[PDB]
C-alpha cells in the first residue's frame, strides 16, 4: 500500500531569551 | 494494501525572539 | 504501506521575557 500521510506539526518551540536590559534612569 | 498510517510528529519549532526591553533604571 | 513521512516544524516558541532594570542614573 501507499506510504500514509505526514504526521502531525511538531510542538512550539522554547520561549526565547530574555530581553535586554532597560535604559539608564532619571538623573 | 491500505494506506500506511501517518508518521511521527514534526521536530520542536525554533526559539522565540527575545523579550521586550528591561524597565528603566532607579532615579540617581 | 509504510509509514508516512515525518510532520513539518512547529511553531515558534514565545517571545522571552523581560529584560532586567536598566543602571542608575547619574
Amino acid at each position: 500500500g501507499p506510504p500514509g500521510p505526514p504526521g502531525p506539526p511538531g510542538p512550539p518551540g522554547p520561549p526565547g531569551p530574555p530581553g535586554p536590559p532597560g535604559p539608564p534612569g532619571p538623573p
